Order: structure tokens, then C-alpha cells, then sequence
């Protein structure tokens, strides 16, 4: 089944808490409601993942330092939080987009069907440049 191995290949690389050094603590690559200190910001995804034509509104966030990071990093810590919904499970590739939004407009488009393209891994982002997280990800049939 090689559906289910491209699947288990972004599920491996995407589902490890951990990338260079920073770390999934206390949740804060799923879901936070806890105050922020000066130094943090809190990413909202907000989206649709719609399985077989039924659509779920799952609830996550992502609470980070400001600083700079790159979208290897990004792009991480974000799919990890799709993964926390249940993205990347089972034997079908998902399809759509996750779009991360900038303050002033910009974005960021992360395909959900495949890893990041390895030419993109050093672009640099401040995390207080970014608005929100949004997507539209289709999984078009159910495991059985
Ligand atoms: C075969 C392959 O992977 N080739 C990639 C390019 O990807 C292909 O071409 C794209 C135009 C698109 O059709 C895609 O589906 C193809 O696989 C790749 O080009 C980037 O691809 C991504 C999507 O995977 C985005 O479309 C990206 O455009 C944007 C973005 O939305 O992310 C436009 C946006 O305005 C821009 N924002 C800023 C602030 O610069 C961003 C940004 O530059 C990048 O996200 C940073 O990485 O890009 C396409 O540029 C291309 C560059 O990675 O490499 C191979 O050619």
C-alpha cells in the first residue's frame, strides 16, 4: 500500500515533538488558553478538515517566542498541530492547503499532500509577523 506509506512518511517526519532544539512543552504546539508573557505570541488555527464530504472545525493554537525562526521550523510545529487533530492518520493523503497569514498580508503555503520543498527550509520568519493560520484540508474517504 503505497497511499499509506506517503502518509506514514509526513505522519513520522511531522508527528516528533521536537525540532532543532525547541520542543512541544505543556501543549503549546495543540492548544493554550494560559496568559502570555511579553516575549510570546499564540497562532490560531483556524479551518476546516472535511472527511468524505462532512466538515470538522477542529480548535488549535500554537504559542511561541517572538523571534526569528525558519519555515522548516514553522511549517513543523504547525503540521504537528494538524496531527493533534488526527491530519496524517490512517492510509489516505490528505489534500488542501495551510496558509500561514502575515500581519501586513503575506503568506506562506504549505501543500498538505507532501513534505515542504527543501528549498524553503532557511526562509525566515518572525513569529510576531504572523496573523493567524488558516486551511481548508480534504480527506476524501474514510478508513475502513
Ligand atoms: C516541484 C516543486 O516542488 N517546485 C517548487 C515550487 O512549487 C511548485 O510551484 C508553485 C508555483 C506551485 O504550483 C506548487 O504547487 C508547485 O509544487 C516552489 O514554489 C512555491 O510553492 C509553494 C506551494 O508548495 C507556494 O506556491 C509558493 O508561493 C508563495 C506561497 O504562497 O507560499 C507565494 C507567496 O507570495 C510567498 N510569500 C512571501 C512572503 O514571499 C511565498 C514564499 O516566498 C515561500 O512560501 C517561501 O518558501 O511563496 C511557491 O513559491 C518553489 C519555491 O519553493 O520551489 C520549487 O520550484
Amino acid at each position: 500500500n503505497s497511499e499509506k506509506a506517503l502518509v506514514k512518511k509526513l505522519y513520522d517526519r511531522y508527528s516528533k515533538d521536537t525540532i532543532n532544539g525547541k520542543s512541544n512543552k505543556s501543549r503549546n504546539w495543540v492548544y493554550s488558553e494560559r496568559p502570555l508573557n511579553e516575549n510570546q505570541v499564540r497562532i490560531h488555527l483556524e479551518g476546516t478538515y472535511t472527511v468524505a464530504g462532512r466538515v470538522y472545525t477542529p480548535k488549535r493554537n500554537i504559542t511561541l517566542n517572538k523571534e526569528v525562526v525558519t519555515l522548516k521550523e514553522l511549517d513543523h510545529i504547525i503540521r504537528f498541530a494538524h496531527i493533534s487533530y488526527g491530519l496524517y492518520m490512517g492510509e489516505h493523503l490528505p489534500k488542501g492547503n495551510i496558509v500561514i497569514n502575515t500581519k501586513n498580508g503575506g503568506k506562506y503555503t504549505l501543500e498538505s499532500h507532501k513534505e515542504l520543498q527543501k528549498n524553503r527550509e532557511n526562509v525566515e520568519i518572525n513569529t510576531d509577523d504572523i496573523k493567524n493560520v488558516t486551511f481548508e484540508l480534504v480527506k476524501s474517504v474514510n478508513d475502513i
